[PDB]
């Protein structure tokens, strides 16, 4: 397997840091003028993680359509993703407005609410069936329908209601709870399992709006998810599976959102995930 041989070559020469820096250098650079506007200061979690203006998701509300979220459109793989930041206390309503407006089926969460003893995002979904959430600013209701807690992840059924029209939708919350506080998983097994469980639900399928993916910043673990998914999809489609270049696919993705894959460790893991995912397929 061509990319596995490249993987092993980088490992032997210990050049993960150098390969990653090269990608960082070649990465696209686009304006984030809307994100930087003073009125949107409280709508961003990190100063250095902003959506490009050209691929940003726009809220269908007049006056301030801003949400820190980007549409990643992969033409060849025929797959779209919305990467966003973990909702802030003040952007929970915005978050679900987007989900509603973009006709999303699935929400993918790759972080725990608290990690390393700090809050990484707001508790933006109901933890108990009988305690529903109403978001007064965007006029939406959210109800926990069911919860399935597994070893490495948790799946939730949620009902999102548009209070204006009384229209309701079922939303699937896929929450990966076992990403380590430091570094990356030792084995891609559980991550790949999770990815394909997301796939199974139809949440990544063309008959629905784009999946909404987030970690804390919505670039690191988020990037790994999308990147692996796209690479594996490409290997299935192409006449020559060995032609799938993960660096090229990642550079392609970076045209839509900055900072996908934060460390050389994450890049290495992405490779691993694609390689191991391929060998399973087989
Ligand atoms: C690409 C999907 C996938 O890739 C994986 C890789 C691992 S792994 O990291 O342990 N690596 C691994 C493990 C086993 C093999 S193997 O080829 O020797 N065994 C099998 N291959 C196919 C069926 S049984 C090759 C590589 C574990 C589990 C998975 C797995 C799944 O979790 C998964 C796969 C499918 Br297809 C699916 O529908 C669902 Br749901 C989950």
């Amino acid at each position: 397997m061509e990319m596995e041989k490249e993987f092993e070559q980088i490992d032997k020469s210990g050049s993960w840091a150098a390969i990653y820096q090269d990608i960082r250098h070649e990465a696209s650079d686009f304006p984030c003028r809307v994100a930087k506007l003073p009125k949107n200061k409280n709508r961003n979690r990190y100063r250095d993680v902003s959506p490009f203006d050209h691929s940003r998701i726009k809220l269908h509300q007049e006056d301030n359509d801003y949400i820190n979220a980007s549409l990643i459109k992969m033409e060849e793989a025929q797959r779209s993703y919305i990467l966003t930041q973990g909702p802030l206390p003040n952007t929970c309503g915005h978050f679900w407005e987007m989900v509603w407006e973009q006709k999303s089926r699935g929400v993918v969460m790759l972080n725990r609410v608290m990690e390393k003893g700090s809050l990484k995002c707001a508790q933006y979904w109901p933890q108990k069936e009988e305690k529903e959430m109403i978001f007064e600013d965007t006029n939406l209701k959210l109800t926990l329908i069911s919860e399935d807690i597994k070893s490495y992840y948790t799946v939730r059924q949620l009902e999102l209601e548009n209070l204006t029209t009384q229209e309701t939708r079922e939303i699937l919350h896929f929450h990966y709870t076992t990403w380590p506080d430091f570094g990356v998983p030792e084995s891609p097994a559980s991550f790949l399992n999770f990815l394909f469980k997301v796939r199974e639900s139809g949440s990544l399928s063309p008959e629905h709006g784009p999946v909404v993916v987030h970690c804390s910043a919505g670039i690191g673990r988020s990037g790994t998810f999308c990147l692996a998914d796209t690479c594996l999809l490409l290997m299935d489609k192409r006449k020559d599976p060995s032609s799938v270049d993960i660096k090229k696919v990642l550079l392609e993705m970076r045209k839509f959102r900055m900072g996908l894959i934060q460390t050389a460790d994450q890049l290495r893991f992405s490779y691993l995930a694609v390689i191991e995912g391929a060998k399973f397929i087989m």
